[PDB]
């Protein structure tokens, strides 16, 4: 009595969460699952081992995969691991326009703040920029000012965001045959932008994911 309705509500909640991020970025695959504790909702895409790109806002109360090296070929189902309910979105499927029941996109701060502070955050970012040949000039120009918190010019913030948008489009158009090289650049640029916006925990999130994305064998 009422068991079907409760089970249905649980599955429908996961699908609304998936469709909420999918309609923001439908060109990549997504999945969400409920852990056996009954309270942890895990959200993944296979773009880069569990990293969530910055232009996607997250529903409330979702949990992300922690930054660890994961195999390139794992699909969204494999990335969820052990769960008791699953919903997914295949890349390039059409997603309906949102209605009143769409989940509120308030979950970015909590979801992306679960990573401990990277050791020597500032020097680590500057070293990463130094050793990356593929970065645009704006990254070399304001990496150290962003770490020193001296402030940058508006045209420099505009150029940085223009380069973030460009690598986003380069990567998502090459998906699923994208180069993790370009994804790493996307992550480093995203860390710089969060830094100049005083969102240091976001810069930490992107820097931590950069390290596992660019790790050697
Ligand atoms: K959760």
């Amino acid at each position: 009595a009422g068991a079907v309705s409760a089970r249905a509500a649980e599955q429908q909640r996961l699908q609304r969460i998936v469709d909420a991020v999918a309609r923001q970025e439908p060109r990549i695959s997504w999945a969400a699952g409920l852990r056996d504790d009954g309270t942890t909702t895990l959200l993944v895409t296979d773009l880069a081992g569990g990293w969530i790109p910055p232009h996607v806002r997250l529903p409330a109360n979702v949990t992300l995969l922690e930054p660890t090296a994961r195999r390139r070929d794992a699909d969204v189902i494999d990335l969820l691991g052990a769960v008791v309910a699953v919903a997914a979105h295949e890349s390039n499927t059409y997603v309906a326009e949102p209605g009143p029941d769409a989940p509120a996109l308030t979950g970015d701060r909590s979801a992306r703040s679960a990573i401990p502070k990277v050791d020597e955050f500032g020097p680590t970012l500057v070293e990463a920029v130094r050793r990356r040949d593929s970065l645009p000039r704006i990254a070399q120009a304001i990496a150290l000012p962003a770490v020193r918190k001296t402030g940058v010019l508006e045209n420099e913030a505009e150029l940085l965001h223009g380069c973030i948008t460009a690598v986003k489009e380069s990567v998502l158009k090459a998906y699923p045959s994208h180069e993790l090289t370009a994804v790493g650049d996307w992550m480093l640029l995203a860390a710089i932008e969060a830094l100049i916006d005083e969102q240091d925990y976001l810069a930490n999130y992107h820097l931590a994911w950069y390290a596992v994305t660019t790790r050697r064998g």
